[PDB]
Order: C-alpha cells, then structure tokens, then sequence
C-alpha cells in the first residue's frame, strides 16, 4: 500500500506513535517518507546481506526473521514479511521496541540525516488528526 501523508499520520496516531518516547508525529511521518516513500512494500538490501522492510525500513539484522540474515536476531518476534502488510500494526509495534532501545530515532539513519532538527510538524500540517 502507498499511504497518503495525512493518511499515514492518522494510522500512526491511532497506533500510539504520536509522542511515543517523546517523538512527535511529524518525526514518524518524516522518517517514513524518507525510508519508504510511504510504501508498505518497500524493501532494501544492506551491504551486510540483511534487508530493510516496510514503511519504516526495519532491519532483519536485529528485528525480524527472514531466514537469510546469518547471525541475526528477531527481537520483534515477527517474520519480516509482516512488515510489508497494508496494515501497519506490526511495523508500529516493532518501531516502538526499536526507538526504546537507547538511541531513540537515531536508529533510523535517514531520520537522523533528513528529519532530525528540521520542521517536522510540516509533515502533519493540514491533516485532520
Ligand atoms: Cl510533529
Ligand atoms: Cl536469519
Ligand atoms: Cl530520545
Ligand atoms: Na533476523
């Protein structure tokens, strides 16, 4: 599924991400924009042979099982395929674990490089929330 901007903001809010670990909704929308372009089916292979999945490009190195990332963990206890669903529940639940692990949203290098410090409220500007 390719979400609209305000559509995704709504679904994130309903799943409890707004202000989760102190990160306003716009942070989460900005990260999804630059990670996936709001496409739940987004995948990207990393140099180490792990893969990033879904709207928030969650990595098989630590967070999900894809059967093809040697030595990896599955800390969200899900198949990585679950992160590709039109329903964002698994991605949001796993993102909450990730952002709680010590580094906040810096886990998402794209958030650090393209969202952190910017006017992230622009990402939810105009949305009925
Ligand atoms: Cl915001
Ligand atoms: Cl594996
Ligand atoms: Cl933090
Ligand atoms: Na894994």
């Amino acid at each position: 599924k390719v979400f609209g901007r305000c559509e995704l903001a709504a679904a994130m809010k309903r799943h409890g991400l707004d202000n989760y670990r102190g990160y306003s909704l716009g942070n989460w929308v900005c990260a999804a924009k630059f990670e996936s372009n709001f496409n739940t089916q987004a995948t990207n292979r990393n140099t180490d042979g792990s893969t990033d999945y879904g709207i928030l490009q969650i990595n098989s190195r630590w967070w999900c099982n894809d059967g093809r990332t040697p030595g990896s963990r599955n800390l969200c206890n899900i198949p990585c395929s679950a992160l590709l669903s039109s329903d964002i529940t698994a991605s949001v639940n796993c993102a909450k674990k990730i952002v709680s692990d010590g580094n906040g949203m810096n886990a998402w290098v794209a958030w650090r490089n393209r969202c952190k410090g910017t006017d992230v409220q622009a990402w939810i500007r105009g949305c009925r929330l």
